[PDB]
């Protein structure tokens, strides 16, 4: 008993950190083999950072521009090249602590750890889920440009997420590691805005299988519902319809449980429609929705 | 502002991922600490289900040898040249200093401080979480199967400080340990009896802390224009399950109400009408509930 939230363990990937300056601009940067990745936004003055021509400024660069340091070791870049909105910087020596990696791309709804840097130094490590809006739930004190998401798998690291920009509203935003934004958002100065945020459903049906599982069964009820009736109420709620793709995901945690996933949606909308009525559902008062079934399946099945 | 949206963070896993080892003694397997030549581990590793009623350790350990001791770090065996116990944690001395030691220090924590840990089966690192010790000297721990010998850490500056060790499960889903000298943390043992942990309470002054937080960063919906004695909002605190506020921590609040302009008693005023109302919809720095796992440490630094 007792479902908290992990992050990944970090070491993997802190030892892939350097930090990265073009000029005035210093972020964080991650080294694989002979490669430097960072956000293509080092490059920019403030005379650019409004409408830049970034692949004219870049092939402008000598790769002197760039100081890369690792830990007290500078190292030479030998060659620039961009990726959509990702920087690579070909350095003269291979990371010697590059894991087994595989670059990734995750959809809104999905979990990944965050290893927030400065400076090219790993300050923290969190979890955390991809908005459906895009976003990601973090302060300017979670980590600055360049700090990466990831999962890893057997001993093998997922780069799913580098941070470009924090937004006013106490969210980043950022890319792949192929530098292609998620989301609606550009890597320029410009108004930009987070969406309105709706909760991911299939999220707190997984975290509800988790309350089953840990034996607080105290919202389960007998009626099931349509898809469709569940979607006509859980919009009104803000949170995100669900698919029969979701449903599917569902299924070893329904076949575990004996709860099918539309009678489980049956008890979210009763939750949704009445409240918890000073009730706590695996100790908390609140619904979590940034656990996904796999989560729940790895920690506790 | 700096703590819009702010979310707590675990200290980065790396230098513990490189001390975690597996100690196997008999039929029992859990995670040890290798920290130069000297493994640390629960002494309970040294037991069977059945002695966990009434071990009498001192009995079971004279009866084993350095042989004994099975200590895998990844896919090479230490060899175990000594042992000794140390209240309750086993410590076998290794014929190989660690070369991943970490700059590190054993610090005892005090409930209310908070730490992360490095969850462990079989010395492999499974998840990192950051958590406090709460008042009833428990922690919130992971779902679990065999995490003893977990520990949990801070780190400063590239040192390492340990402050917990796993040891057992209470029946309520929480954790109990203890520091790595073998102090257990509360009023807990390393046996399986009857075991359980006091109510549990809030931790006042981190919620203050993260209050004072709020408001550095300009979200200010919740404050009022009261103040109250310390011994009124200790009255009224007590009814909702919130630890009761000394001087002490009056005190360590001291630079935020500096800070802000908002006297302690002021915010503690403000708090009280929070416990009144509840937080039905709103948020504070983003957050749906009253977080008190933030310490005024971390509020001051973060919050120069």
């Amino acid at each position: 008993s007792g479902f908290r939230k992990m992050a990944f363990p970090s070491g993997k990937v802190e030892g892939c950190m350097v930090q990265v300056t073009c000029g005035t601009t210093t972020l964080n940067g991650l080294w694989l083999d002979d490669v430097v990745y960072c956000p293509r936004h080092v490059i920019c003055t403030s005379e650019d950072m409004l409408n830049p021509n970034y692949e004219d400024l870049l092939i402008r660069k000598s790769n002197h521009n760039f100081l890369v340091q690792a830990g007290n070791v500078q190292l030479r870049v030998i060659g620039h090249s961009m990726q959509n909105c990702v920087l690579k910087l070909k350095v003269d020596t291979a990371n010697p602590k590059t894991p087994k990696y595989k670059f990734v791309r995750i959809q809104p709804g999905q979990t990944f750890s965050v290893l927030a840097c400065y400076n090219g130094s790993p300050s923290g490590v969190y979890q955390c889920a991809m908005r459906p809006n895009f976003t990601i739930k973090g302060s300017f004190l979670n980590g600055s440009c360049g700090s990466v998401g990831f999962n890893i798998d057997y001993d093998c690291v997922s780069f799913c997420y580098m941070h470009h920009m924090e937004l006013p509203t106490g969210v980043h935003a950022g890319t792949d590691l192929e530098g292609n934004f998620y989301g609606p958002f550009v890597d320029r100065q410009t108004a930009q805005a987070a969406g309105t945020d709706t909760t991911i459903t299939v999220n707190v049906l997984a975290w509800l299988y988790a309350a089953v599982i840990n034996g607080d069964r105290w919202f389960l009820n007998r009626f099931t519902t349509t898809l469709n009736d569940f979607n006509l109420v859980a919009m009104k709620y803000n949170y995100e319809p669900l698919t029969q793709d979701h449903v599917d995901i569902l299924g070893p945690l329904s076949a575990q449980t004996g709860i099918a996933v539309l009678d489980m949606c049956a008890s979210l909308k009763e939750l949704l429609q009445n409240g918890m009525n000073g009730r706590t559902i695996l100790g908390s008062a609140l619904l979590e929705d940034e656990f996904t079934p796999f989560d729940v399946v790895r920690q506790c099945s």
